[PDB]
């Protein structure tokens, strides 16, 4: 038995600046999960559409659904979302969860402010690709869930006798909230979340059935590797959405290892770069840096290629790890350098790969 | 040269609800340790005694001895534990410390809260073989050390001149507790210590010479993997000790590698599973987690073998990575998917390995 | 292709209970940096002077020169430096930054008090050569930069707003102080910043141009390993330093991979051991455990050989890793156990490997 990891991505880059792009993925490699329960098979689905351009909303839809040892669960969530300034951005929205015989439902509002620590232009002017950015994001949040369960309302009175009877509560309360190994995962990336506040519990804010509400913020802090902070504007391109866009992802595994594949057609793929030049945008760094924590159990060979296909008349002008070959706008990387940094990111790496192009 | 990892575990498993299990290992890789002072040998023993089934009662004894670079160590400590409630379990004990030239004694009381944060019953009744339980942890202690070195009252000076003369002391002693990289196998393990409250100091609490009493607290937080929090009840079979049970465990180290075994009888290596199906207990998480931070230092080949043998009649059920053969009610795993299993446990992976077996 | 670490070390070692020696490094790697922002090539010239053998006054000078991306940065810092007592140590200094087109200029006045949390004796005479030494280390600062950019009064003014309209200013602030995978290093090496106090705010302290002026302190804990704590004394042997001491280092760097250099000549590369031994100084922990969160991206073979030159007529008593050859005073170490040691440390491994001689 020897360990492999077989891989194929896909990057078929939209045209102008469109920064528009289809996302395609499939790998496999015969090595353990890193979850002490086994198997684990999940689907994820992302969608979204344009609701209202012009006041900027978007409304995006999101469907988990796995199966752990044999516990069957779902997740959905769908908001209409929108930057209201540069910093603010709102939601309003709704979803379900399950888990076997259980689910319940909720309705929310939530606002989120994205605060950089600093903004010289000492900066801005001397650094042409700028990564890190340090900063803290302020979360503020209206919650609903009806209390049709017993086990929601047996939750419920558990939580409000648990505030107020402890005083320690916003702080311990992160240790039940990054459950497993999350905890750890928020120190790897220079990511801090801290205490809550709670602004309120009322009973019962919906004329149905009782309905448990929540009024609570927290705050979480990054050192520059959080995109979340660090890429506050560019994770969430709304204004260059003018159609549904959307993500299908997979895996399924066991004690034998892991599959996945994904397919996605979505903005943000590329950016322009500066200088007629265009990009594929700058890896984000949490990706790497938590796959990295179960990335380096299992030593493997790489069999890696990626395929990107450029608009009709775009040269590639730099490419980091060189390709190895091209036919018209179709550009393969294989082997060499790219298998080093496809090992590279795969075990916690976060070397850049850069890709520029032009027309 | 090459690195390779030879290891043999086996399993030998007492019949009925009887949980009693006895563990063999032995292990030998030619890699260094990363211990900054070489060489390192230890031994411990443990053994454990009924004292008083009705009252739960159970004698624990723990002998420590090293010898690291040329200095001798020694730590033994014996004591009297028992569950008061579900969450309460009370302590009383004593030992010594020994290192070189120096050694002195040690008597204490105990308490240990275990409170987890959450009990739904829609968790309870949908997930089998459930993992991470988030949790908080009370630790009430007064313990007193003769003063009987002049080294022990310069040490009690120092510290109560610390005290009262600081503030930050219950925030700082962290630092001095938690020594080298223990202190990062903290945040690791997802394991929060607080800080700590000092409830007095005390002289001369005994007869004989000055005695140094403290009364102090401290709480540890567990996100999930912590198995002290999480596995509060089964880490501590007191129910299942109908006679004494032990372990031998024993490890040689230096530059050119580490040499390990262990032998040892008690309860708790099966549980039962549900269905008249039983299980060997899950595998805990800390010792995975922990071992991690040292396992990726130098590649290495795996030479590993488990055998385990059922009671008479016994089959398996399932087997995670599946085993190699059987003979009668022996049972081996050896290399294809448990030599990966084997890879990445000892690197830091927590992938489920699952035996259930049933008559 | 295959990921091969190319290295060559050498050590030539001053006589006498001269502690001086000269150290070389070159290394070559093809793997990677886990630089989010490639090509990176940086060099550094460190130097010092005996300013006043008396009042134990040293004058250092350091100059970091990079070019990132394409962005060409520099860093002077040049400064006087004493011993006070034995935790206290003092300076005044001077030095400028530049990125592009950007540059400032800065001086400089602090105070260091380094403080173990404990000095037995009971320690001290039974551990020939301890390692872990838990403290907290008392930085307090004097800093002026004249406001002679825009830039410059952009972000005071920011600053001056940001401090006073906030309140978590002095904790949050580790966020933007410890950039990108800096803050995560702090845990790794069990080192702990704590909150600032500002201690003033002045304007116009320079009768030249506006100058802005900061009062401030911090304090930073260690749980062992932390050697600027740990290591306080021997980490500046100005009483050593009987002349003028240098090194030089740099790397180039890219998606193809790392290549270094080092040359220098310095006190403490060798200490008494004690019974007419030295030593190669301890390695010491923070360089060994935060390379080793860049050391285990790609797998490599090691081509490495250290070569140290004894004084004329002394012999190696003891070596951890034996050496391999011996020519006069000259041992080489190759392969073996070396190599082994060498993928170890350059993956994050602390284990020691000791050499101690004598004549
Ligand atoms: C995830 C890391 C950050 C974080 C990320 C930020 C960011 C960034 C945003 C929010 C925003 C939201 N966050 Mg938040 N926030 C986090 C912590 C949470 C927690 C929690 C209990 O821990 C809560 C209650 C909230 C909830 C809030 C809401 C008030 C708000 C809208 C959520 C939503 O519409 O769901 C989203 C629906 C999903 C479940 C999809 C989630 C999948 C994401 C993570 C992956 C994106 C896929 C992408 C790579 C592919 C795009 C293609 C698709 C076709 C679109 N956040 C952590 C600390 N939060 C949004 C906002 O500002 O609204 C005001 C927003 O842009
Ligand atoms: C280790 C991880 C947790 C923790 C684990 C918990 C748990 C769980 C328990 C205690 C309990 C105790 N803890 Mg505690 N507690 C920790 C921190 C410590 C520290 C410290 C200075 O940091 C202190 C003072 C205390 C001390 C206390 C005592 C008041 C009490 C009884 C101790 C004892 O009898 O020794 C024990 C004797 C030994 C030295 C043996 C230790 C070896 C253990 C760790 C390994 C078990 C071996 C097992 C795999 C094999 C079993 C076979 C044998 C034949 C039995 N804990 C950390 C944070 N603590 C017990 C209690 O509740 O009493 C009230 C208890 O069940
Ligand atoms: C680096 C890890 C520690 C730390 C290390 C300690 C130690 C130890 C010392 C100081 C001291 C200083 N620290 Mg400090 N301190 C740190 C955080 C910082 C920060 C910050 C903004 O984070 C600040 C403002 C300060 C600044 C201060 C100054 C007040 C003071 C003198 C600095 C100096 O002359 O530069 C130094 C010039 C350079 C830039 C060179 C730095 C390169 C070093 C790190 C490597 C040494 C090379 C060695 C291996 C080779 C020697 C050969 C040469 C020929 C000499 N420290 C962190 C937490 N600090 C010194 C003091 O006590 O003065 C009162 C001192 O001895
Ligand atoms: C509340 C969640 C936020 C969200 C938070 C984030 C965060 C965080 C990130 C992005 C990232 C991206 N987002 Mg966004 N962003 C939002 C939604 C917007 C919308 C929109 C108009 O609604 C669009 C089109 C996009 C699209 C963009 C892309 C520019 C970028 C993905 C690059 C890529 O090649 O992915 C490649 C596609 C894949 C390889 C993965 C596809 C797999 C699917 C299943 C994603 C699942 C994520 C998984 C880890 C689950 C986490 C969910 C939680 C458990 C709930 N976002 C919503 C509002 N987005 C990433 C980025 O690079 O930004 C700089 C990034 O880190
Ligand atoms: C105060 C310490 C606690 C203790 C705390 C813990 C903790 C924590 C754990 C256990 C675990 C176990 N404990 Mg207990 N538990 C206590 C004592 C009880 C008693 C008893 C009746 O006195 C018994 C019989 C057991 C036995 C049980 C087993 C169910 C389980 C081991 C499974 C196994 O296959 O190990 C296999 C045997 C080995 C592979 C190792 C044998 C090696 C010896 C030397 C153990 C040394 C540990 C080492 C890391 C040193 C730490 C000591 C500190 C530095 C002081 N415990 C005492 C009261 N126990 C583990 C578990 O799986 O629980 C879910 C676990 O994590
Ligand atoms: C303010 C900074 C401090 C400094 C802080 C430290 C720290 C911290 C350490 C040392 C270490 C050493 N210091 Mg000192 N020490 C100071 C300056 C003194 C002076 C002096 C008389 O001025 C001298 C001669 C020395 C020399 C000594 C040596 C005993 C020892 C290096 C052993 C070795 O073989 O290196 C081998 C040489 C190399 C392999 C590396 C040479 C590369 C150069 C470029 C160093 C760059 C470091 C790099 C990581 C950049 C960090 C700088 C910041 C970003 C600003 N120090 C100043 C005052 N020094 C190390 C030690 O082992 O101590 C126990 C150590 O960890
Ligand atoms: C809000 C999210 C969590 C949770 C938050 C945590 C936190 C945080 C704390 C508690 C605390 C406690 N939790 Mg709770 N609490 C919840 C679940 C409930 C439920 C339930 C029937 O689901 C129960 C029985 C309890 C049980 C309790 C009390 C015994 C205790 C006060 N909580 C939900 C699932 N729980 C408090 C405690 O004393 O901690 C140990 C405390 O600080
Ligand atoms: C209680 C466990 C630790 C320890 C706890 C720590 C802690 C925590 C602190 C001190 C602090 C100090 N420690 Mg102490 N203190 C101990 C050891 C003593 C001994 C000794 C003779 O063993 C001495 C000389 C001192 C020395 C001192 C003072 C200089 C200082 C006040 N402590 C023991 C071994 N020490 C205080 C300080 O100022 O920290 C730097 C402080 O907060
Ligand atoms: C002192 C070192 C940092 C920095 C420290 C941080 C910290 C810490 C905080 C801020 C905070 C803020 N920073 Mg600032 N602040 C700086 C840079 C400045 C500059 C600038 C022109 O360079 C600007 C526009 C601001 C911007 C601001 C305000 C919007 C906000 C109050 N700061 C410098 C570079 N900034 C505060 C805030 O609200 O955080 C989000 C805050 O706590
Ligand atoms: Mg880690």
């Amino acid at each position: 038995d020897v360990t492999t990891a077989h891989s194929d991505y896909e990057i078929v880059l939209e045209g102008g600046s469109s920064s528009w792009g289809k996302v395609k993925a499939r790998a496999k490699v015969n090595a353990p999960p890193a979850s002490p329960l086994l198997p684990a098979d999940c689907d994820v689905k992302l969608n979204v559409k344009p609701l209202d351009p012009a006041k900027g909303f978007v409304r995006i839809s999101a469907v988990f659904e796995s199966i752990v040892d044999s516990t069957k669960n779902k997740l959905t969530i769908e908001a209409d979302i929108a930057n209201e300034t540069k910093e603010r951005r709102i939601s309003v929205g709704e979803g379900m969860v399950s888990v076997g015989d259980f689910s319940h439902t909720f309705s929310f509002e939530g606002s989120v402010v994205n605060l950089f620590y600093y903004r010289s232009d000492a900066v801005r002017r001397n650094v042409p690709n700028p990564i890190y950015m340090q900063g803290r994001q302020f979360h503020d949040i209206l919650m609903k869930v009806p209390l049709d369960n017993n086990d929601l309302i047996d939750t419920w009175e558990g939580t409000v006798k648990a505030i107020g009877s402890t005083g320690a509560f916003n702080d311990w309360i992160r240790d039940f909230w990054f459950i497993g190994p999350a905890f750890t995962a928020l120190n790897e990336g220079g990511q801090r979340i801290s205490r809550i506040e709670v602004n309120g519990l009322n009973t019962e804010s919906g004329p149905k059935g009782p309905v448990g509400v929540s009024r609570w913020r927290f705050s979480h802090g990054g050192s520059g590797m959080v995109d979340s902070i660090s890429r506050w504007a560019e994770l969430f391109p709304s204004d260059k959405l003018n159609r549904p866009a959307q993500v299908e992802a997979g895996f399924r595994s066991d004690s034998q290892g892991i599959e996945v594949k994904v397919d996605g057609e979505f903005p943000g793929v590329s950016v322009d770069a500066g200088g007629g030049l265009r990009r594929i945008l700058n890896h984000p760094l949490i990706p790497l840096v938590h796959h990295g924590m179960v990335g380096k159990f299992n030593n493997f060979n790489v069999d890696a290629q990626l395929k990107v296909v450029l608009p009709k008349g775009y040269k590639i002008r730099y490419a980091a790890p060189q390709y190895r070959s091209q036919n018209l706008e179709e550009y393969r990387w294989s082997g060499g350098a790219y298998a080093r940094w496809v090992e590279h990111v795969c075990k916690g790496g976060v070397g850049q790969f850069e890709i520029l192009y032009a027309q």
